[PDB]
């Protein structure tokens, strides 16, 4: 019964719990703003300090996690939307890509659009050269942009986001609950063995990036968070 | 987008919003208690009123759902825990079936354990005809009490425990996330084909149930539900 | 080496360990409402019966106790929360103030907030001729409900939380920890001395008190006391 | 505010949130044994791997903290008991000092017994040198093993003892309950304002000695910890 649990409503510069990389920054309200609003290719990435040990490889066993938090994303004059939000989970040593140039890689891919990383986007900017559907969306990825599975979705500006994700080690099934601004709430779920995917120690976090012409306020609001790992 | 969505913190015998079966009965502090500590075989269920449409036939979409709740389930002298609360899904007119002997079946099944429903029990009695487990656990019942799959749990005496559960429609992958007095979570998920199990209005409600020898208090703390259906 | 130790995970009317004052009464589960909904400016105390020796004249010496319980506050329609619970110390003789308005006197102090004893009161109200922050709080309250100390606190409708009180006879420090649901913990110290502001034997309780358009549901769920003082 | 809260009923190799120094040893039963009872001047350390910020530079605020947890020490023929067991706070950068003679010192300072630390120590051997009271006892360290106050008590043979540390950051009063078997408790409290002992960040763990002649088994049962500082 190995299990480890934050808790964030609100955050402040200096936090030991929480790395802070690229253009990230701490808004005088407990925010976190993922980017630059003046910088090319923009990429902020913030992870929960301490490594999660999703899985033993001395008892097989991988650990199940119940999460939720809540963004915001808010346009801005005059550039478009850009194009995201990612919750990812990666290896402990996991930096923003060598000469990340923003955009679909939303700061976790290279420039084909892969990596080492599983997470759920909230993708708000069209790639084709990602595949991405032509409309603001949400999707599983494993180790690349080019989501294993989406569904259609809709960012609206200066409105609040809760996303529920709850992954159970049992089946390796990874459920996602979005419930938007006006109360719909967009689901997607889809198996993922993190233990064959990603290595023992692993963090969380989320990352956010944006381009020349494509920018936009990237927000985090809240985080809670809660990964039990059973132990025989 | 069709949507139904509601709030409970606390409930009210009077309240249209809600419908009552069995030994069911409502606190001082708001609480609905399932069962009666003094009736043999007792059996309690609180259903939500207003029926809710999670499929349409005519255009074959599937709604999904998220919901979340809290219990408590304290101990007793002479008695024995019986036999846990179960969260469940019935066509609109399900009742307490006719002679339903209580125990096992929690009061959503016959003496053979059979039904119509679909729901996620917080077992905590072993019942050792309807093919349960050694010790106390959560299971995924499908027209049945014989679980089509359980994991282990423990039912903490006078502890609140958190429930959150994912729908998701595209998968039909019913996820459910326990989350224990102590902060340890645990999950469950399956694949449930609601369209192929149920009509395409149900209710969502709690059942309990109590035997001869066993008994116990089950509390339902409160409830909000949310769920979606796609309308084209 | 004198020490008295009891520790309560559910109440039950009757056991002669507690003595029951005012409108308390027992929910099915063990939880003890201290107040009436019904009842115009209700009080309420639960006391423990047998009364424990604080401060010795031959030994010159005063006990150290070390204390936890859980409780809850839970809102109603269409009242305004009234006006919270206090843990609290005084004489074996006592007994609601004759005349008890209610209010924030909390049922241990006369109309003048005076009375003699000693407690930690979690007050949700402020009642401005008693000298209350503008705020929920926390305060350390000697002979008086117009609190020597206080801080900010929350308090949460529907949540458990958890105390942890600890007295320090060398010091004569009194350490207050709260825990609330959240995760987060208030924390308030006072420097008291018991020898001086109450008799050899003492009794220690719980007492909660409702007003005319001020009421609210006060639980006590559990509590566990240990004191201890030397006689060398 | 700012919260930092972990639970552990049970430890093992691998939890990246535990870091060891010395001749810690983790027992199949989940239990930590921190001194090797075949080494002479054994000295074995367990921290929280991540560091935790108790006050800041910025709004000046210092940090509350809460904590309990449980222990026992057992002894060993033909040995004397060596010599206890400390829970400390230190600088990040805190290692066992070089060439430590162990014993007296209790592993956190050197051999004058000084060192950078704020500690509550389980001292169960008189060492005159750091003029330790002739009898077994609890004591509140400040930069050196010549406690800063103490108070008598008896370490019986494989009795499990639980204690409860409350910080409170308005008064900088560290208050101590420490609980025997018989039922007991003992209390101490010191004033030690931390933001002018420490540094901003600091780690938190448990340390315990041994020397030649003198070893015995020091065991950590389990350990909670939650601090929570006001950012604002
Ligand atoms: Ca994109
Ligand atoms: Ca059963
Ligand atoms: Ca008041
Ligand atoms: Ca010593
Ligand atoms: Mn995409
Ligand atoms: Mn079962
Ligand atoms: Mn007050
Ligand atoms: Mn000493």
């Amino acid at each position: 019964a190995e299990t480890v649990s934050f808790n964030f409503n609100s955050f402040s510069e200096g936090n030991p719990a929480i790395n802070f990389q690229g253009d990230v920054t701490v808004l005088s309200n407990g925010n976190i703003q993922l980017t630059n609003l003046n910088k090319v290719n923009s990429v902020g990435r913030v992870l929960y300090a301490m490594p999660v040990r999703i899985w033993s490889s001395a008892t097989g066993n991988v650990a199940s996690f119940l999460t939720s938090f809540s963004f915001e994303m808010k346009d801005i004059k005059d550039y478009d939307p850009a194009d995201g939000i990612i919750f990812f989970i990666a290896p402990e040593d996991t930096q923003i890509p060598a000469g990340s140039i923003g955009g679909g890689t939303l700061g976790v891919s290279d420039t084909k659009g892969a990596g080492h990383f599983v997470g759920v986007e909230f993708d708000t900017y069209s790639n084709s050269e990602y595949n991405d559907p032509p409309t603001d969306h949400v999707g599983i990825d494993v180790n690349s942009v080019d989501s294993v599975k989406t569904v259609p979705w809709n960012s609206v500006s200066g409105a609040v986001v809760k996303v529920t994700v709850i992954y159970d080690s049992s089946t390796k099934t990874l459920s996602v609950a979005v419930t938007n601004d006006n109360g719909d709430i967009t689901t997607i779920a889809q198996v993922v063995d993190l233990k064959a995917k990603l290595p023992e120690r692993v963090k969380f976090g989320f990352s956010a990036s944006g381009s020349l012409g494509g920018r936009q306020i990237h927000l985090i609001r809240s985080w809670s968070f809660t990964s039990t790992l059973i132990t025989t």
